[PDB]
């Protein structure tokens, strides 16, 4: 996992559960509690997993619930640190651009393998987005979408319609519905 994202996870964990929970969790995997994570270094996926398991242990929270909360709050943490990607006007266009943004990172950044996020308009007020990953971060994905709403200041409802694993991939399709319409039909 790239330092960019893991660094935001560590800060977000602190904002949610405080410095002691985090310091101990990092110490438990052999990090300095005050480790400065750089954007382009690589962090072992399993060390992140063990860190989050420690947070779970020390907070009595299910890890999936932690990931859900981290997702929501991390949208803020991440958008503040990497603003270039979060300056658009409309949530819907942001969401539609995400598959290409991730694809560009896969292409151009060594060691980066973000998930597919193919989005598809399905109604004048809704899009379908499908998370497809070799990882499985269903709850983080859900929380991050929810965090995007608070940032663009646009109300949405997020409805999960499909979940499952096939051929090595975790897959989660959500239907994102906007209070106010965002598409109109146009002749082919
Ligand atoms: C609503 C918008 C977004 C969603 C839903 C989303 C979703 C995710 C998720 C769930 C992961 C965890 C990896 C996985 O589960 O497979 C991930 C990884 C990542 N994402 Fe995003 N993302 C969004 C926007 C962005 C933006 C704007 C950037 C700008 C650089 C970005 C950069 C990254 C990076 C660098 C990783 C780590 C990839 C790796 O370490 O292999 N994401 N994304």
């Amino acid at each position: 996992m790239k330092g960019t994202i893991v660094g935001t996870w560590i800060k977000t964990l602190r904002d949610l559960y405080g410095n002691d929970v985090v310091d101990e969790s990092l110490k438990s995997v052999g990090w300095e509690p005050d480790r400065v994570i750089t954007p382009l270094e690589d962090i072992d996926d399993d060390e992140v997993r063990r860190i989050f398991a420690k947070v779970s242990e020390k907070t009595g929270k299910n890890v999936n619930e932690i990931w859900r909360e981290v997702g929501r709050q991390n949208f803020k943490t991440f958008s503040e640190w990497f603003p270039s990607y979060f300056a658009g006007r409309r949530l819907v266009n942001f969401l539609m651009m995400m598959d290409e943004v991730h694809l560009q990172l896969t292409k151009m950044i060594k060691g980066a393998t973000p998930p597919r996020l193919i989005a598809k308009p399905v109604a004048k007020d809704a899009i379908e987005m499908e998370y497809v990953s070799k990882r499985k971060m269903y709850d983080y994905f859900l929380g991050f979408i929810e965090g995007s709403s608070k940032f663009f200041k646009e109300e949405i409802s997020v409805e999960e319609v499909e979940r499952g694993e096939k051929d090595g991939f975790s897959r989660l399709k959500v239907r994102i519905k906007f209070k106010n319409p965002v598409f109109e039909y146009k002749k082919n």
